[PDB]
């Protein structure tokens, strides 16, 4: 087993959330799409399997997947359509994942936090918190 497993890997469903619309308004959504993306309450699928980590979020409005190797970057084409540069790393604990793409960046942070799965999201001075619960 693993720090990774113990932590992360399971079913999660989203209980609240806080800033999210100005977060995916600093990422550049528009509004329609952020009124209907912003009613979502995803479930979060993450598992491990070896090396390769798989995060599925599973929502009314989009479903997406993403599976990785800690520290090697790949291609991921967000919820939100933006085609961007991926690395995610494992630092004390947390999962860091940078987005890159046309010279922006945010970074989305995922930790354990008692019986929760706390997700921290930045883009500028802007910071979301999404909070998960085992489902
Ligand atoms: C920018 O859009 C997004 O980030 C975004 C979505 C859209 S689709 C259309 C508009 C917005 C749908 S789900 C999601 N982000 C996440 O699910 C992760 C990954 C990043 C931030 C929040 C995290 C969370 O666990 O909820």
């Amino acid at each position: 087993g693993s720090h990774m497993c113990d932590a992360f890997v399971g079913t999660w469903k989203l209980v609240s959330s806080e800033n999210f619309d100005d977060y995916m308004k600093e990422v550049g959504v528009g509004f329609a799409t952020r009124k209907v993306a912003g009613m979502a309450k995803p479930n979060m699928i993450i598992s491990v399997n070896g090396d390769v980590i798989t995060i599925k979020s599973e929502s009314t409005f989009k479903n997406t997947e993403i599976s990785f190797i800690l520290g090697q970057e790949f291609d991921e084409v967000t919820a939100d359509d933006r085609k961007v540069k991926s690395t995610i790393t494992l630092d004390g604990g947390v999962l860091v994942h940078v987005q890159k793409w046309d010279g922006k960046s945010t970074t989305i942070k995922r930790k354990r936090e008692d019986d929760k799965l706390v997700v921290e999201c930045v883009m500028k001075g802007v910071t979301s918190t999404r909070v998960y619960e085992r489902a």
